[PDB]
């Protein structure tokens, strides 16, 4: 009846600081999935599956 | 009945600092699927589902 | 009936520092699923399931 | 006679990332020096001093 | 006489995070000196004097 | 006469990550010196002298 939410803070990344040094980066991929490289994501889901950094390599559910 | 949200922070990012130094950055890709470099990246999703860094190689579902 | 929540604090990350130095940095798939380098990620699902890194290498269910 | 200086690096930085949060700074200062926040300085001298964040409160040499 | 340097590195600074989370920063000064904060700071010096984060209050050599 | 140096590293300061986390941060300085918070300084000097971090509270040479 008097539900009060002052500083809710549900699914928030903040305050990050990151370096990255790298002479080669090589990605060779075939017939399949690769993710690579995720940073500083916030996802909030209501009624409903979240995901985030997800990879499938094939489905064959054939006839 | 009085519902009072004052300072809420849902699916937020913020303060990111980020650097990337790369001499040489190379994908090759035949037939699939490949996600890289995703970065500070914010959702908020209401009766749905919630996907961000999401890689599916392939489907084969004939006849 | 008097539901209060002042500074509730679910799913988040803050305060984070990273570095990474890499020569050489390869990566080869072949029909398979590949996650790496998730840094930095916060998630609240409400009624639903919630994966952050997953990688399934195929399904086969033919006929 | 043959001085060859190929990648030579002197007085360099590179790949910084900060973040600074802060909800309230302040600074008073009566008759003195006051240096705060430096942050990626680079300097190189040749016959000479070098200083980077030096402060002093006062001299007094008089007559 | 064949001075020779390739990847020579004096003085450098790299590949550096940081992240300073404060609520509340003071400083009160009366008559001295003070140097605070002081990030990523690389200093090269030839044939000379060499001084980053130097604080003095005062000096009194009167007459 | 064939003086070589490939890689030489003098005064190198790298992969550094820091976390500073301060509900309250105060300094009270009356005809001192103060220094605080030096992170990720790097210094070569030739001929002369080096200091990074120094302090001296007051000097009195008078007449």
């Amino acid at each position: 009846v008097l539900y009060v939410g002052s500083k809710t803070k549900e699914g928030v990344v903040h305050g990050v600081a990151t370096v990255a040094e790298k002479t080669k980066e090589q990605v060779t991929n075939v017939g399949g999935a690769v993710v690579t490289g995720v940073t500083a994501v916030a996802q909030k889901t209501v009624e409903g599956a979240g995901s985030i950094a997800a990879a499938t390599g094939f489905v064959k559910k054939d006839q």
